[PDB]
């Protein structure tokens, strides 16, 4: 009477493949798109969910979204190979962005709000991110590079399904939601958390965040590039532009509170941002388009040219190709360049939620939601259709 | 014939007074209060300003606010002498919170809007604080410690007049206000820039700033406090909560977005901020009463019996008492305490104006604005009525 | 059969006390000297240790040290109350200044060394904080604030034994001082890693560090002044100055690294600071001796007098009297105020290892060895004995 | 009659070049290597200085260190033009990392040591940066972006001299190595303050720093990387590697404090650096090679296998290749870039006139000293030979 959307695949390495050090064979691999083929996306029946540790709590899933990396394990190249390149475990079920009631909670399962035994009914959302709280990393305050890494929805069934197992160390509540998103809104609110934070460990932890009155630069407006511009937004910039050549993601952007917002294949972007910021340029570019190869002459000539000084480039989305960086750039203009991954730590999380609970409505960006039975098709879907920014599941 | 308001006061220092090592008899001291005795303040002739170095530029002054400084240096203790402690050559003309247009500038008067000579007609506002820029405090970046200082409106004449001469250096330019404040209210605006930069000063250069999401802390509804409202709002700050017994200014903080206000005379300020804050506190809390000694064992019980850790305390009125500070709290709860003085360096006042013309507009705190004949008779009234937030003259 | 160094005594509470919210009646509670009364200490047998859950060691004690709260809980008032007023568990097993060598470990019990099972004979030290790893806090990477502390030596029997049992997760490898320190030397350098990271979080985390070439000014040289000495020098202080009362600990401070040493009861410690550092005065001060509220005002006019600017005064130890802040001075010299407890998180053991093992001696402060049975009879001499510096247990 | 070693030059650019927004024609141009030509440096004779400022001090020159600026202003291409790319106003008395005692100063010429007009007799070295003072980047505590710079002994007369003449606000004492540095000793300290200040500014100010106990490796033993050295170790490393061709700067590394060094013509660096600091790897690199696009697959290597996370990478010397960024070693490994300039601000001259006098001995790596005389002639000398680190002028 159980069901989820899950993913099954088959182990066939393509033939320069070698067993990483953390794989398991034809279970586990940290080169998904090196091994995984043929995958397929279906519901079917699973098992009830069971607390086996005290610290687990069982949520019901009242929604959620659709993941790029969602899409991306489910389409292949021409080989039949998954286009996801990281950490997969399959079968799983998918879903890693997400929030719902607790339903059950082993005896030491705490709930950060109240320091005690989560209570049933508690509206929580959790972390994609299962760091595990011992390694050096993890113990320097670092999850986000825990070196004993699982991944909710990747290797460890997610939460497309009626119900979710996680670690109470996971969850966070949606309490101070209540009574600023009314009804199913509150849950679609909890399912933004996970891809805001990630925006936001990028341009506040990674980035530094900025002084209020400082200028911003987002480069893509999906949904970690929009996040950028409500926190930015809210983080007190005087300027925000976003460059994007979608024009639905231009207009939300705008709603998200964008200053100015650039199509970069009709507009001249560097010539339009010094325009914008009268030659001050911006204290901090996010680099989420995953073409930084393409973006980064003229994200440099930006710098170069502007007569702010101390810019920050954040990186935040993931791609292959080699960025052509001029060391002059960044030694003449005071500038820094920082990489940025995961949503965890840092009390990133509750400040994401404090902030969604004080009008930071991100709810805005969902295209659509959906039933769970349609799922699958949605993440066909997304393969090819542009218009859709954000697809969540509700389970109504 | 031109005139401004200017102070006049007695030489006769008290018993205790020593003559300071930068102290010049009969014209200057570092311990006004200790020195100078039955002040009088009125508007009368003065000589037309001059260009004398090529740096200088000279302002037709279109708005000059009432600085509780002012008010200090006009009203006496009960034997006479000035309440203002500090740096005083009187006499001088009074005036240092001022805006107004460019009317002449030396060759070498430059506008770091530009990075050339200043306009005739180009809108600016100035600083107070006459840093030197070469003694080692300023050459390390840190020009409110300058070992070289003058200041506006204190030893150097001041800006309630028709024009006030200032080197280029202190100047900044309101060029992005245009539009965006017409007519008088950009002067008005303009001459915000100063209490709003001591704010920003101590709550973002001192204090740190906030990450958005934080809650904020403000004890003093002043002109300081009150922008340290709109600025921790317009930085992200979830809940911005001020103290203040008076009721206008309680209203004001509202209008400045404040979440909640608190009458510390007739409601428990340590249990309402604990509610508000749902026992998380806050991460900084902003001294601006100057009875330290009063304020401080609430704001330590707070920070105590909160959750959240991390605190900061930034003191930035000025009192003579000694604070009872209790090391354990500090090190149990890992707080600090930052002192704040001056609105120089690090791009502040830059940034201030930025962030009005992004939309915070301080011109809200203004009560009244007066024409320059009744500035000595607000001064004055200033000592008792204690209504008016912030009276401001205005050159029609 | 097992024996260990016990601490028994009377749950019998002041008039004023009430149990607190964490309390346990009989047998735990946060205000120690205001509950335990008579206390007693006991070489006692003691059952064999036992891993009970998968991610435990046990290790087999090298060495450890006294502690001045070892003192302080066998120690009473006139009416028989212990010293140490924080958190205890009573009847317990004293001792947290600890190393020796794993003897078994757990399934999971994982060495961060390698990220591998910890192995028989891998040579260890481990903290005495023992934080939970879920509470925000700990998830905000904060662990010396943990909302769900226990305290090995104080609630959680500790390392005056043959045997000491410890979550892996507190562990850290000695392995880098293999070859540096030879046989016992090992484990006695071991023993001082955990107050030598009170004094590196005290002076680098929460104090913030120094710019190479700055001065630093340490108030008290027991074990932490001493250690802070040590680490303020390798951190490449121009001038480091200690100011003890203690002869033995002055030397002790000189063979560390200080550079000036001053006794306050014999000499004038505002001039001589002063003097020692051209007037430049310093960056860092760690207030270290308990009477903070002796020592402010002199730490308030070297700041007050210095040129430099930027002081940071950390406080370490504990005391309960009330400190005499001027804010003035904090404001005017731009100078701040830290609290610091713990040793946890940051890196910090791991880093204090690192630097022993690259020529940081810290075993100079051992003023001598004694055996197990010989512990309860120094521990009660430390009461008058100030002679001994740091005693430490010896097993052979 | 007064001398100074001044270098001439030839207006006559290459056609590409168009006239700077701030250049003067036939004197000042931001492209040195665009349009001077043709150099000569020679001992000639020059006017007496005069204070015309009333900031302004003279300075008796004791010691001159040559730069390899010095040396790529009067190299030059196959066509002729000088090899130095930046800002350059000819003629100008070259030198620039200098100390000496002050002989004149004017009413307003402040000494920071006292707050006062200084005194004849006061040792000090200067900063090369002109700062203006007044500009955005300046009034923000940012001075070596300066956005109306000059340059001492690039457009500004310098100290390859028997005086020169400085306003006081870029001078700072050496009061504090009187008693640790004997005699002649204190001025070739003084003269090494401003190559050491851009280590400094590299190491600390821009790279953040290290806690102690914090491993950190060096690319390139030149004057810059081999300050970083000392810098570093007295910051508390308890691992300094060193990775540098060149025998004789690898030694001096020892010297000054390195744990480790490496030949990485004849070493694996990878696998050196990873075993040096048993697999944890390094908190801060400091690329001062020049070849950053030659070094940094090596860099990318390290940072990715090391388990060390939060590495800094410090980006000193300037090249002009493109560097082959791979932005998923930064993101995973929790890594940043950051470029550095100049040695202005911060109160980093005075911290490493302050570190030199509590033992930081640089003056290890002078090679040798020379007479104002030879100067053009190791001008010349270093444009081949390799062996010597670093040459100073010894008045
Ligand atoms: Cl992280
Ligand atoms: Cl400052
Ligand atoms: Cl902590
Ligand atoms: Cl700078």
């Amino acid at each position: 009477s159980l069901r989820a959307v899950r993913l099954h695949a088959k182990w066939d390495p393509r033939p320069e493949f070698k067993l990483g050090p953390k794989d398991i064979e034809g279970k586990l691999t940290w080169l998904g798109s090196k091994v995984w083929r043929y995958p397929e996306v279906r519901v079917e029946e699973v098992p009830e969910p069971r607390i086996e540790k005290p610290t687990e709590i069982i949520i019901k899933v009242k929604a959620c979204g659709i993941c790029g990396s969602d899409v991306h394990m489910a389409q292949t190249d021409e080989e039949g190979y998954i286009l996801y390149p990281g950490l997969t475990g399959f079968p799983v079920t998918l879903g890693h962005e997400f929030s719902g009631v607790v339903v059950e909670a082993g005896p030491e399962a705490i709930n950060r709000r109240t320091n005690k035994r989560f209570e049933i009914g508690e509206p929580v959302c959790a972390e994609e991110m299962l760091w595990c709280g011992h390694c050096r990393p993890c113990a320097e305050g670092f999850p986000n590079h825990c070196e004993n890494l699982n991944e909710l929805g990747f290797n460890v069934d997610g939460a497309f399904a009626e119900y979710v197992k996680v670690d109470a160390k996971y969850a966070w509540s949606l309490r101070e939601l209540e009574g600023v998103y009314e009804g199913d809104r509150l849950f679609l609110a909890g399912s933004l958390v996970e891809p805001t934070s990630v925006a936001y460990n990028a341009v506040i932890v990674r980035g530094g965040g900025i002084r209020p009155g400082d200028n911003v630069v987002i480069l893509g407006g999906g949904p970690i590039g929009l996040a950028a511009v409500a926190i930015l937004k809210h983080a007190g910039a005087s300027k925000v532009i976003l460059s994007e050549p979608s024009e639905v993601r231009r207009n939300l952007a705008k709603e998200l509170g964008a200053d100015h917002v650039i199509d970069p294949t009709k507009e001249n972007f560097v010539e339009a941002v010094l325009d914008y910021t009268n030659g001050l340029g911006a204290k901090l570019f996010l680099e989420a388009t995953g073409v930084p190869q393409l973006v980064w002459p003229q994200i440099e000539e930006v710098i170069w040219r502007a007569r702010g000084i101390n810019a920050t480039v954040a990186i935040v989305a993931r791609a292959d190709a080699k960025i052509p960086l001029t060391g002059e750039v960044f030694q003449v203009r005071r500038a820094q360049i920082v990489g940025s991954q995961g949503h965890s730590g840092h009390g990133t999380f509750p400040r994401v939620i404090s902030l969604m609970a004080s009008g930071m409505d991100m709810t805005k960006i969902i295209s659509k939601t959906v039933s769970m039975e349609e799922i699958p098709e949605y993440i066909k879907r997304l393969q090819t259709d542009k218009s859709l920014v954000k697809v969540t599941m509700l389970n109504e």
